[PDB]
């Protein structure tokens, strides 16, 4: 998957983007079965002062999460993916529930490509690795923490 | 929904910021019922010169609104909240309807997660806020301009 | 079309920026017919470091395009338009393709604005052009590579 994470500019110092980082792929990859290194973490950092709620402008405090999935996985699965980054993403960004959004969108797997690669359709992700040449399965294999 | 408004760095005034946010916000009330507070706005700024079309490099006049809803409304009512947006926007930025791109995109109300609660279906968000705890909606009734 | 690509700040020069946009642009025209002003690409830079895979944090080299398009267009289409944006950007960017990814999520054109008017229907495209306003016409061809 692809998670977008909008937050406000040092709200989240290295340190703690690691650690939400690694709280949104261990949900996803505890979740669904999808290797680590599949799933991609991209920080969208902008000024505080660039979110408004109602209209009213709110401070450095917001995080929303865009997840971007593919198609296949039961409502009930995806429920339990956002309520478990909810909570994750709470403790690892010392962040009340509160402050948290989160929406996912999908798309078939056959217009989805990562490292130059269609995906296979969810729960094939074995198969799909084991026909990979040594070189991208080698490459992969360095993204997993 | 989350409106996300891509704009060119300093294109806007924290003071323009706040006009075009609330032109969406009340486009979004006003037609759908959706309470001020449920809905968010979210400027993303970039450099001047980031925006091609036709693969020519723009200016800093361009605004692209990437809105995302729950599913569930008719094509009219969508229809009519884009010009809405269009209209309403251009006001408040001083833009001209011709820099302006708006694209609404949908996704089940069973997958989306806002102030770390599940949105239900579109209408009756009144018997769903009177349910959440005081403490939610105490912090979900001070975002309304 | 909007093709949102994200990018680490410095990694693209304005010159690589440009055939970027190219060489997606280019290839958007080539598979769908859809007239070269009618495609936005809209760079998203950020620091280095911004992106995690696996929960591994990232050098500059990595690039995520997300297309939004109408829907209608045939799944074959699709994986073509999308094998040649990866080959196209690996060579417009110089970036080996184990470092691209994308997502083509779709939208009914009823609900996409452009130029502050509605899209028409993915092969009635010549027809809608020619019924726009001669003002609308003109600021639409000003903007062709």
């Amino acid at each position: 998957p692809v998670y977008m994470v909008y937050v406000s500019q040092d709200r989240l110092t290295p340190s703690a983007k690691h650690a939400v980082a690694k709280a949104i792929t261990d949900a996803h990859r505890g979740l669904t079965g999808t290797q680590h290194f599949l799933a991609q973490v991209n920080f969208q950092e902008q000024p505080a002062g660039n979110v408004f709620l109602g209209g009213v402008q709110q401070g450095g405090d917001t995080i929303f999460v865009h997840g971007l999935h593919r198609e296949g996985r039961s409502a009930d699965l995806k429920g339990q993916l956002a309520q478990r980054i909810v909570d994750d993403v709470s403790v690892a960004a010392e962040i009340d529930r509160k402050h948290i959004w989160v929406y996912f969108g999908e798309m078939p797997a056959q217009q989805m490509v990562q490292y130059g690669r269609f995906l296979p359709q969810p729960g094939h992700e074995g198969e799909w690795f084991d026909n990979l040449s040594s070189d991208e399965r080698a490459f992969m294999e360095t993204n997993v923490d």
